[PDB]
């Protein structure tokens, strides 16, 4: 294997296209093939200041940030410290909503609850609000019937998981997460000496960044670069070379299989297809039409280990950035795209199944 220069045609050349077409500023690409990363910079991390995209500009994740929640929740699950079988209301007693009853830390984690909204009201912003929130939310469905993707359902997960270790969020997930990973550039909150590596994002002509929100650290609130993101998929494609036993099972937990919805399986944060997948079956699926849409699921008990032969991805967006990753690792092979202006779902799968197509 080689074709380096071959490989740097495919990239450019599918890249190339798509930032003219979505006018996309600037973007960091990431190509693992066969336990070698591979990066692909392009553009303007800043317009006004004239600043490139290099390996270490910083990007946010938007959802993508979910894949982390959904790992720190399994390696809490492989402590013992968590189980998926228990009730939320062992985490958090003061909700005491009968509606509560029958819900337990699996449907938090896979949107299954019985419709939690997609965003938390922008009304709360305290531990007050937070609980009166959940406390009058009316579920539409019954718990474990329909899949309903939200924050507000995978935001509480990661904020009671952390609960039984002692350490407040962002302090459990640089503890067991990054620092393990050696993911030194992996930020929920940038510090000034790394700020001037922090893009700015574009939305309608306007640069912008993420602002905060209740349970934004949980749902779509991680900055990275390239070289961090990629190491992030190759412990995610191999788990076998993670060191520390907790979180070699918390990456396993995190995509095994819970639930079917048509094609697709739902795992911690991860969302997976069978390989091979036809590019209309990823493409499709992908588009918010289908994407937000409240399904019907059928249950996978007990939940399967992972799948060497699927194609592991997760989308993610905020108001000024549009990033996915992808993996298949059967054949060793990932992709991460960054990018600087939120861009449609659908392209970034295309894009991203044509040059990995160049298997
Ligand atoms: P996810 O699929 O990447 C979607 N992103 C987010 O919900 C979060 C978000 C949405 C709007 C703004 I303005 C900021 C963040």
């Amino acid at each position: 294997p080689v074709s380096e220069k071959q490989l740097a045609e495919v990239v450019a050349n599918t890249i190339t296209p798509l930032m003219k077409a979505q006018s996309v500023p600037g973007m960091a690409v990431a190509v693992i093939y066969q336990g070698k990363p591979h990066y692909y910079t392009f553009g303007k991390a800043d317009i006004a200041a004239n600043k490139p995209v290099t390996p270490q500009t910083l990007f946010e994740l938007g959802s993508i940030s979910k894949t982390f929640t959904g790992v720190l929740g399994g390696d809490a699950i492989a402590r013992g410290e968590i189980s998926l079988d228990d009730a939320v209301t062992r985490y958090w007693p003061q909700l005491t909503g009968k509606q509560w009853q029958g819900i337990r830390m699996l449907d938090l984690a896979t949107y299954t609850a019985g419709g939690l909204p997609l965003q938390v009201p922008d009304e709360v912003t305290d531990n007050a609000s937070l609980l009166r929130f959940y406390q009058n939310w009316q579920p539409q469905w019954k718990p474990g019937t329909t899949r309903l993707y939200a924050n507000a359902s995978i935001g509480l997960f990661g904020a009671l998981a952390v609960k039984p270790s002692g350490m407040p969020y962002e302090q459990a997930m640089t503890t067991r997460v990054l620092k393990p990973l050696k993911l030194d550039h992996t930020w929920i909150n940038v510090p000034k000496a790394e700020e001037a590596h922090y893009a700015w994002g574009y939305r309608d002509g306007k640069a912008v960044r993420v602002s905060p929100g209740m349970l934004d650290a949980q749902a779509y609130g991680v900055k990275t670069n390239v070289q961090d993101m990629a190491n992030w998929v190759m412990a995610n494609m191999a788990p076998e070379n993670v060191a520390d036993a907790s979180l070699k099972q918390g990456i396993a937990l995190a995509q095994s299989r819970y639930w079917r919805i048509g094609s697709m399986y739902q795992g911690l944060g991860w969302e997976m297809l069978n390989w091979p997948v036809e590019a209309n079956t990823v493409v499709e699926g992908s588009d918010s039409k289908v994407a937000l849409a409240p399904l019907p699921v059928a249950e996978v008990n007990p939940p399967a280990p992972p799948v060497k032969a699927s194609w592991v991805h997760k989308t993610g967006s905020t108001g000024g950035f549009g990033s996915y990753v992808a993996f298949i690792p059967e054949k060793q092979i990932g992709i991460v795209m960054l990018a600087n202006t939120s861009y449609p779902n659908p392209a970034r799968v295309e894009a991203a199944y044509h040059i990995l197509e160049a298997l």
